[PDB]
């Protein structure tokens, strides 16, 4: 039927979704369309705040999606910069190409 | 009703749920009861997996489920030495934490 | 009519109808044209594990319809690399031999 969520803060509420680890939820929400771009009060990205926490998984559904890397937080702060934080070097790793990829 | 999995290849079933990610998964299994530390065709636990790839939201699961460490692997390599293998150094302290205790 | 396995853990399937006894199996997988040397989670090649179980007509069949020797698993050792650790001296002998045909 092509429906859409239009949910108010939908960005918001998908940093929560990462918050809270719903991988599955997370799937299911890209699957349909929603926006991973789409990020919180603070200029993040669910990728952003994926990164931050060493999410490789969840943050490479975030990519799959289309969750921009090139996208900056409120800090000014890169998705890939939100990892070099965390530390996660997969996750690193995967978000330096990622963003290599996107400033194409 | 007292419902057993009685799986074939139930270590390499629980190792590939492991390297799949399927944190779901391994929430319902614990839920349902599944030795954390069936090993697989390499003789590896599911912690061994969950280590070698520094999952350490998984693998504090099968920790939690009470997954065994000092067990080598084919190699020598236990789920502790996984994680340093892997390099998460908060997966490293966690098993040691575990194996320190599992020695007795 | 052109039919495909398609499946999944295809490493796993290997490295465990190899194992389990039913080489046969692994046969059967092979005239349909499974590569032998399919994508594993610990990158473990079936020849690798057979290779260092003991076991020789079964890796021999293995290896007769294809596999790679010089492949590296998760820790870069190769199945050679694992007969030289059971020390499968006939092993070690076929597995050098089939390793040098596929380097040349």
């Amino acid at each position: 039927e092509g429906a859409s969520f239009n949910l108010e803060d939908s960005g918001n509420f998908l940093c929560t979704t990462v918050a809270k680890g719903d991988s599955d939820f997370l799937k299911r929400l890209l699957s349909s369309g929603m926006n991973p771009n789409s990020e919180d009060y603070d200029h993040r990205t669910p990728l952003h705040v994926a990164a931050s926490e060493g999410l490789f998984l969840m943050a490479k559904m975030l990519v799959e999606a289309g969750a921009s890397v090139i996208s900056k937080d409120r800090w000014g702060n890169s998705p890939l910069d939100e990892a070099r934080l965390c530390g996660n070097k997969k996750l690193i790793k995967l978000l330096e190409d990622v963003k290599n990829a996107q400033s194409s």
